């Protein structure tokens, strides 16, 4: 199953960090993942294609100019069919976590727009944006990598793009010893269920010790309460 | 004050996406940011420039080879000279958000090193990783659009690239009616006073509604308590 996602920029050659590089590169090429990208610029009609306007109220920024934007909007929506879902990204959005992704991931079509200078007029995410999202508590330039972001973490979830709710285990590769640091012996012992106990129960103890409120979403199995437990004896020594 | 960012990546070429385009380009092409990239490729010594290797104790995945990702690290280090912090992201790193953006923009030099594949040996933490970051609770396939996202974060910080805990107030341009929707008169009034209050009242709305957990963070003035209750009021009728 593949997906396609329309994008809304004035920086659509921004885009090629996605689709030319990586594992998400290879989506585009194997026609995985198709992401096709309109620019405000192109439905201007003023001799300089002005794309940002003055906000009524006064104030130092701009904003999208509203007919340019809505123009390419309603462009990509026609391209897309029907069934595709219109996304803003901003602050102002939802949060957007692992859960949230593998929402996202069950759609097959997605537009995201991507606002540019202070963002764009608030009636048109009445008229136009089903959804508000946002990458993170933190403030950028533009809406480009917040909608590359999430493009990425959407097309992990796509058949063949790839060859818990915990923070990753440590990973360990060549050489043995490392500026006097050791492989864990358990991970050159051979056993597999020795080294996934050792996996887990590491994964456990970092989400404990770094990001403990996640801990408390999880309805733990019986062997991870054993191995938590057991990490946290060990940090009691 | 110039900012001066050191990049570790397989992908260099995907940051022409902030060195190229809008404000972050400009920043770059005006010297006030400088972004330079070293790829662990072009360390490797093997005929077939190989940059990934097999994690002791099996599994599906890669990770980053040591030797090219180690030299790559270290050649950056001797570019940057000292009071360069060297960070790491990953989901297992510090969540970044506005507070962490502002810390992070006090250094005056960085280096960013962007995983592929599973990620990087847990000792190559130890010994030459400062600070791990993470852009927010989701799983990419690489770390350089987190390392973008952080550069135009940061960037936003350094004096003459641009022209308080709470979401954003709304923002409409022209024209004054669309789609049957008016522009709130207030904002048409000239006042600049209403226009101040009316902003940071619906910002004090907004983040009521939409994120409520923010507000318990914030120490709010007299006037902020007085708005944020009137919006109250008016939301229960
Ligand atoms: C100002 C404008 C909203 C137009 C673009 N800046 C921006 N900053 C942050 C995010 C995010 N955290 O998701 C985003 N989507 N966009
Ligand atoms: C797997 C590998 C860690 C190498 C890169 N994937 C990745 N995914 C997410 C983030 C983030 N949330 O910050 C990140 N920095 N990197």
């Amino acid at each position: 199953s593949h997906m396609w996602i329309g994008v809304i920029s004035l920086f659509p050659e921004m885009f090629k960090a996605i689709t030319e590089f990586g594992v998400t590169g290879r989506a585009v090429k194997h026609n995985l993942l198709k992401v096709e990208c309109w620019n405000p610029r192109d439905f201007t009609f003023d001799k300089h294609k002005t794309v940002d306007d003055r906000p009524y109220g006064g104030g130092p920024g701009m904003l999208m100019m509203v007919q340019p934007l809505r123009d390419a909007i309603h462009t990509a929506k026609a391209a897309a069919g029907e069934g595709a879902k219109v996304i803003y990204l901003s602050p102002q959005g939802r949060k957007l976590d692992q859960g949230g992704v593998t929402e996202l991931a069950q759609n097959q079509k997605l537009i995201l727009v991507c606002g540019r200078y202070e963002g764009i007029d608030e009636r048109l995410i009445q008229t136009e944006i089903d959804e508000e999202w946002s990458i993170g508590d933190y403030v950028l330039t533009g809406g480009e990598l917040p909608a590359m972001t999430l493009i990425d973490a959407v097309a992990r979830f796509i058949p063949g793009v790839l060859g818990d709710g915990l923070l990753d285990c440590p990973h360990y590769t060549r050489p043995e010893v490392l500026e006097g640091l050791t492989v864990p012996p358990v991970l050159m012992s051979g056993h597999h269920e020795e080294i996934r106990k050792w996996r887990l129960k590491q994964s456990l103890q970092r989400t404990w010790l770094r990001r403990p409120e996640l801990l408390e979403g999880l309805a733990l199995t019986d062997e991870q309460r054993k191995l938590l437990k057991e990490a946290q004896a060990e940090h009691n020594s």
